[PDB]
């Protein structure tokens, strides 16, 4: 009952993000991503990643990664931006440098996917962050062993200026580390361990994955996305029925997805879309919350666009099919509703 | 008539090893699944392997190999998790170190596909097979040049602990040399043969690949497979009607689609799906008989998609055809009877 009336209003803000495909904007202001990742052997889950991305609509997707990752990934598309900057053979300062280069170039810079945990590439993901904590209107999403440097650092995501920006990822063991670290104790409310988290992490946006996905940053979800005399809930549930394939790499298919609609939301706060019949929100409650929509949006989509593609595929399906079906599930539930909705063509 | 009864019931039951599709399993209880090969130029037979273990429904597979093979291999998909260790350059101990860290993640080790003769890989193997000697839960499936080592060191295969879980599948002239390497007569009886070496082998189970697959591990097939004052039949025999066309990877197919059943029906023997609705068989022969289990739904299933594939491809048939219609004659052979028999979604 409620529980679908709130469902729908959420979606329908996170939709309210989306800028306009409209004559006026030109390249790049639709998104700039990137994907911090691609270490040694594991060049599939920057892939799944970025290429989720693109198709999901960013207008340019770059993959930040390692010589012999990246040589791999670029075969599989010439769509991808491959910067091979993370080379073991090269100074600090030297990698330091590159980051920025390609950093002051994005939006939003997606750390984890086949970062691996060796001390090269957590040493990168470590200046990465330190560099988008300074670039006051860069957001970053945190996956896979991103989430370890946090866990084993959690001050590289504490204290940041600007808006609020930063989205984690974390899977269920992931999960337990991070609570570990901040000392959540475990025997809490099953519900209220997410909104703890965040909370100690400074209000970072959370989606503890799960059979559900419980979002929080850790405050009450506000009287313009929440639905008495009581207290908004500080924490949302999302309980969107995914497929039953497990396959390897729907956590990238999530966070491309994710670090598109923080895109596209922090843009709009910002004033971008305004001349494109997109002004900001009034209420600063949206404007805080632009994390939460993104990750609410994502993780429904994820889990539809998982369905979708298990009813095509069922026990065959891998994380490739998917990449191929972003398109078309975005239309399902961005696209044509927003067009329907007088948003102009999403 | 008692012949196409029996087909059906040996099916039935190796369809009885398969999970469900299910909420409350996560990724990776539906099979991890790795191959060990891919030397030199021979990257070919290691993508059939794991990639048709993948589409067949391994969760993850899996490549273990040489640097220049894998890097081909990576291009071919970025759902395979491709392992570039089993490099030349690398001490013995720094290789059995990083086998033992990638195997311990696995449920079946496929050994042979694109292995090679040389004295590099012929020795990663032999550690291969150690290791999963002392891995009790771990199944193995040799092919090709796997079956060179097993031909040159027997006890390789020989005496281990745990439910039997090793599967051999030689053609024509590995079968001869593993015979002559075990002094199995070759004037015996022709369905002899193979039960006598799955014996001398420590009753392995045995795919003698032929026009028919004759298959064994040495001990009569017993009450709960095989169809009255005599002794139950002590070899399986598959005539299901293959594909014409001769495609050079079609044996990388069947260890692939082996090596999921394997994983699938040693997991189901364990316990693993007993919370889904599918718990152990009563019956201890059936616990006994998984790897022939596997290796007849196996061979059932290579030949029907041999089949399939020729009846759309005909003469310019080649085995990349078939990877891709693994899902859709998988849902033939065991997805949709499956569900049908109520085992859920298979
Ligand atoms: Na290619």
């Amino acid at each position: 009952h409620m529980a679908s009336k709130q469902h729908a209003h959420i979606l329908s803000l996170a939709r309210s993000m989306i800028p306009p495909l409209h004559p006026k904007l030109h390249k790049g202001q639709a998104g700039r991503i990137g994907v911090l990742g691609g270490s040694g052997d594991y060049s599939g889950a920057p892939y799944f990643s970025s290429m989720g991305a693109m198709r999901f609509g960013a207008d340019l997707a770059h993959v930040i990664c390692e010589p012999s990752a990246g040589a791999v990934i670029k075969t599989y598309s010439p769509d991808l931006i491959v910067h091979t900057i993370l080379d073991p053979q090269k100074s600090r300062e030297d990698i330091r440098s590159a980051l920025k280069g390609v950093m002051s170039r994005l939006h939003v810079l997606i750390i984890g996917p086949g970062l691996g945990r060796d001390d090269h590439m957590q040493s990168c993901a470590k200046i990465a962050f330190e560099l988008a904590k300074d670039m006051e209107q860069m957001g970053v999403v945190v996956d896979a062993d991103g989430l370890w440097l946090v866990q084993n650092e959690p001050k590289v995501v504490m204290d940041w200026p600007g808006v609020p920006r930063i989205i984690l990822t974390p899977n269920v063991m992931e999960f337990k580390r991070l609570c570990d670290t901040m000392k959540i104790n475990a025997s809490g409310p099953h519900t209220s361990l997410c909104p703890q988290l965040a909370t100690a992490l400074g209000n970072a946006t959370i989606i503890q994955k799960g059979p559900s996905d419980i979002i929080s940053n850790g405050l009450k979800i506000p009287f313009a996305l929440l639905s008495e005399s009581e207290e908004e809930q500080n924490y949302l549930e999302v309980k969107v029925e995914g497929g039953l394939k497990r396959v390897g790499g729907q956590g990238d298919i999530l966070s491309g997805s994710t670090g598109v609609l923080l895109a596209w939301g922090s843009e709009w706060v910002r004033g971008t879309y305004e001349h494109v019949g997109h002004p900001p929100p009034q209420d600063k409650a949206i404007k805080e919350n632009i994390p939460v929509l993104a990750a609410y949006g994502a993780s429904t989509f994820n889990r539809t666009v998982s369905k979708r593609g298990f009813q095509k595929k069922g026990r065959s399906m891998v994380t490739g099919d998917l990449v191929d079906m972003v398109g078309e599930v975005y239309e399902e539930v961005f696209g044509n509703p927003g067009e329907v909705e007088g948003r102009g063509k999403l």
